[PDB]
């Protein structure tokens, strides 16, 4: 329980000293955003600790950053750290490693474009006009509306349609067979005690595996599996969905399998469904606490598209106050919290020697924080992003996309969704504070960056 | 315990149905080399089997070996099976794999050169004469000799005198505690109870390791390094062996690790010590039933080195009917039976696509056998490879020692180890038959290509 806790002091790495077995994971007890602060603040630009007998070198130099993830990807830094008994979705992207990851990514990235984007974008709309209907529900009874709830329907219904063409009111039909499964699809709590304990018996993941147990729920993936091989074989014989273009994709590096496709069509709501109703749900509390830049924004939106005229591609990335209060919130929270690769091979970058099989950290949320780069972190000051101020934000300080050839693939197409999203509910409604609203807004302590209450607001229309 | 047994169908590869779990490994009652004769007899050129969940594909067109051990030996087929629970020795040039190895065997091969070896004979030659005196012991109270023994005490003291300066008449100090040691470093029989079990429970291996469980007896590790760390401190304040080359080498890639050097020094001797002296006692074998044979290698030896000369590099490299003997029963017994690599990738080579993962096997022991390139396969003929017949020895057939960039780093040694020996015994005694002797020979039915019973011979003296 100690063999590798010796290499960070080999090195001349600071950090702090591992326990036997466990190595520094009792730090976690305040999560991970608070322990990379803390370790930031208290070793500064490098440090090191151990996730069990796993080393992990914490990097903060801009120039280190990009050397990591731009420049010696391919070569040393291709793999994000293995994570616990996956099955079948070894072959999702964000899951494969060396040349099948960059075989995939090939076969995904023209999924991607702005032209595949432009052409989703009536499809998303049409959800951005169901979730105004609904919250109008509650802005005419007064009741105050839980924010998760209503971006998670949101979310799970512009997934649904533009993966499988699945065109469901989810808010409305819970128990819909489809909408009942993909609402499972949540993000993993790696402190919960499941995956504690896997950081301290990684022996026994091949266990699992042969168990067929997974950390992806298996009536879920089986249900998708099922239902995906059904539109595949119908579709045929009789859309501009991921999975079409996944479909077409199939015939003309070898093609992408079946069961590969099916792979990122579960990958693609999982990384895409609570991601974006978080960041959404942030951002309207921001708005909410800041009256002054909601208006501002509101006004923004009533320039562009007066007398509510329904948002198009083009008319989205024109509104640069709208980029501004997206781009501010994703810098107080940055979801993902950390960048990872894991370094396979010994190598030396920019001055520092970096053993092969540590995991090198990028600690996003304790740069975004980083009064070196921020004047008042803590602070929401969308101005910060003005095209006036921008010039001075560094790309490897400032990653809530990460950055470089393994970044998220699906960027593009996130920023388009909340912000068709936010536009329709502005220019219908204006969200306050209650006095159940948490104010000032406390994270939680485990593993996802989350509000430590669920956001909850009072929603008034604007007629 | 199925998942893959569909591998070899799906690919159109005949070979024996795999049981669950199991796969094909009660095919093992009567070791590897029957297993393989009967599957090349009855599947043709190539065929597929199961060691439990582990697909293994048997290659026997020379084309295609030259493919897998040469030509694409770097790119696709670097590494051999991995085997068990194996600690520190990872580091052992046979187990390392890809970089690894290619740097280790790169650190090691200037340790092998003829020059080396040369420079080694005397060494060696010395305790050729110590076999003499102990076999005189007995040729002289007519008791039969145990071939095992007084082999495997020439072999212990070879390598105890060229890989550390260790000079020890290992025979009559059975029990000196380097003696004692290095004896213990035998062969695996991966038909053995725990080795059939991690081949059934191969999830089990990172649980053995974590708690520091290892195929190498870990005293006897520990006492050799422990042994290395002080020969290595003193020698400095104050040799021709392994240890002192590789000593040498650690001063001008980044050079060889304090622990990589001692692992090398283990796996030399685990490599070479029961390989030899099994080698040696199945060429006895053969020369006490094949009477002419024996004289004939008498007569030639004589001549070379008239009055009992003795034996020296070039002396050696001269004697062609020792050659064609020892070769020849490097084809009835080569030891190894099988010769191994994985396929770390997707590839088609002469015809046939192989998978990714698969281990690809060459069947030695039944390529050696074979009546298509063998007249009269059973017999022990060493006119075979006479230079009027050799010519029609295809390299890739033949392969006691392996072929290409990962074939036996230590062949030139063996050969020089074994023919100086043979040549000091041959000048001094004759080996007959007793009534003890088991005649003709039968093979065990383990998992290492050894005699059902030891071989047991009378010496008598020429003077
Ligand atoms: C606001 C919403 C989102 C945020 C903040 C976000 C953030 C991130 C981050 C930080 C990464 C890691 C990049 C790196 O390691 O350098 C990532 C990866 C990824 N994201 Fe996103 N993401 C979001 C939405 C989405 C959506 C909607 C999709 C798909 C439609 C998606 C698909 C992916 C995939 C596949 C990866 C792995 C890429 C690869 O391994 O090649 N994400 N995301
Ligand atoms: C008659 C005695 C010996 C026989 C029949 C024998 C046979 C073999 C065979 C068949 C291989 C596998 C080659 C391949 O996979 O293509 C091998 C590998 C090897 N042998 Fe030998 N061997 C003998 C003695 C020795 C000795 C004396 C040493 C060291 C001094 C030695 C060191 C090695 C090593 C290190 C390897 C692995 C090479 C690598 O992985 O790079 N062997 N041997």
């Amino acid at each position: 329980g100690t063999h590798s806790h010796g290499l960070f002091k080999k090195l001349g790495i600071p950090g702090p000293t591992p326990l036997p077995f466990l190595g520094n994971i009792l730090s976690y007890h305040k999560g991970f955003c608070m322990f990379d602060m803390e370790c930031h603040k208290k070793y500064g630009k490098v440090w090191g600790f151990y996730d069990g007998q796993q080393p992990v070198l914490a990097i903060t130099d801009p120039d280190m950053i990009k050397t990591v993830l731009v420049k010696e990807c391919y070569s040393v830094f291709t793999n994000r750290r293995p994570f616990g008994p996956v099955g079948f979705m070894k072959s999702a992207i964000s899951i494969a490693e060396d040349e099948e990851w960059k075989r995939l990514r090939s076969l995904l990235s023209p999924t991607f474009t702005s032209g595949k984007l432009k052409e989703m974008v009536p499809i998303i709309a049409q959800y951005g006009d169901v979730l105004v209907r609904n919250l109008r529900r509650e802005a005419e009874t007064g009741k105050p509306v839980t924010l998760k709830d209503v971006f998670g329907a949101y979310s799970m219904d512009v997934i649904t349609s533009t993966s499988f063409g699945v065109n469901i009111d989810s808010l409305n039909n819970p128990q819909d067979p489809f909408v009942e499964n993909t609402k499972k699809l949540l993000r993993f709590d790696f402190l919960d005690p499941f995956f504690l304990s896997i950081t301290v018996f990684p022996f026994l993941i091949p266990i699992l595996e042969v168990l067929n147990i997974c950390v992806f729920p298996r009536e879920v993936t089986n249900f998708l599996r099922k239902s995906v091989k059904r539109m595949k074989e119908s579709r045929l014989e009789d859309r501009v969905d991921f999975l079409q273009l996944m479909i077409d994709s199939q015939n003309s590096h070898k093609a992408l399998s079946d069961l590969e496709l099916v792979a990122q069509s579960i990958i693609f709501i999982f990384a895409g469904y609570e991601t974006t109703s978080s960041v959404l749900s942030f951002i309207m509390y921001e708005l909410a606490t800041h009256p002054d830049v909601q208006q501002k924004l509101q006004e923004e939106i009533d320039a562009v598209l007066p007398n509510k005229a329904p948002p198009t591609y083009d008319t989205v990335l024109q509104m640069e106050y709208l980029d501004m209060v997206v781009n501010e919130t994703l810098r107080l929270f940055p979801i993902a919290m950390r960048l990872e690769r894991v370094c396979k091979k010994d190598v030396e970058i920019n001055g520092m020697f970096i053993p092969k099989g540590v995991v090198v950290m990028i600690p996003s949320y304790a740069l975004h924080r980083d009064p070196k780069y921020w004047t008042e972190p803590e602070k929401f000051l969308p101005e910060r992003f003005s095209k006036k101020n921008k010039d001075n934000i560094d790309p490897y300080i400032y990653t809530p996309f990460g950055s470089g050839p393994r970044n998220c693939i699906g960027m593009r197409f996130a920023l388009m969704n909340m912000k068709l999203a936010l536009i329709r509910v502005l220019q219908n409604f204006s969200f306050k504070p209650c006095k159940e609203t948490q104010i000032p807004l406390k994270l939680s302590l485990g593993g996802l960056l989350q509000p430590e209450k669920p956001v909850v607001l009072k929603v008034e229309s604007r007629d």
